[PDB]
Order: structure tokens, then sequence, then C-alpha cells
């Protein structure tokens, strides 16, 4: 009696023990069309203390993103023949995605972001 639809300007998502390099997902999230438009992309690199390597991805579109479907960021392997599936999590309002992304180091920037408002 539900079905899972996201709707956020901003997206994050997150690849636990995902090999998957930034560059790939870069790549792929940047070649990832949607029925908005990609403002700004924010990729940053996290081990986990599973040992696990994890990846963190924040994007934030111009309008609101519907990303009722987990088919949309199936990133996979360009090196193995294996896919990925990402956790999709919908970032409702706060700067707090400015912070993080303003916390650089060792981690890929597209697109510039923009906070609305005054």
């Amino acid at each position: 009696s539900g079905r899972f639809s996201i709707k956020a300007k901003n997206y994050f998502l997150t690849y636990p023990k995902c090999d998957l390099t930034k560059e790939n997902a870069l790549s792929q999230i940047t070649n990832l069309q949607t029925p908005t438009n990609k403002l700004f992309i924010k990729i940053c690199r996290e081990l986990h203390e599973n040992g696990e390597p994890h990846l963190h991805i924040l994007i934030q579109f111009e309008g609101k993103y519907n990303c009722t479907n987990q088919r949309f960021f199936d990133l996979v392997s360009p090196t193995r023949s294996a896919h990925f599936h990402p956790n999709i999590q919908g970032a409702k309002s706060s700067s707090d995605v400015k912070s993080y992304i303003d916390k650089d180091g060792d981690v890929l920037e597209w697109g510039t972001f923009q906070i609305d408002g005054r």
C-alpha cells in the first residue's frame, strides 16, 4: 500500500563496501540524466571501521528531483562484471550540504553549488 518515491532537491548516494571509484561514479553520475538538472556534485570517499571501503556522494539539482527508482543510480564496475546498488537518500533543506561541500580534501568536485535564499 505504498511505493518508494523520493522527492528532494539534493540527493546522497552511499556505496557500502563498494570498490567503485569517484571517477567512475563521477562519470556515471555526471552521465546520469535526470528529469531536472544537475548543478553541483560532491564526491567524498570514506573508509568504514569494518574494513570496508565506503563512498559518499552529494548531488544537488536545480529542481526537486524524483528518485522513485533505485535503478537510475545503478552503478556498475567498468573493470568488473559486477553491479552495485547504492542507497538513494533525499536531502531535505539545510546548508549542512554546504558545510560538507566545503569539507574538501582528497575529494572530487564538479559543478557549482548555489544556496537558495538571501
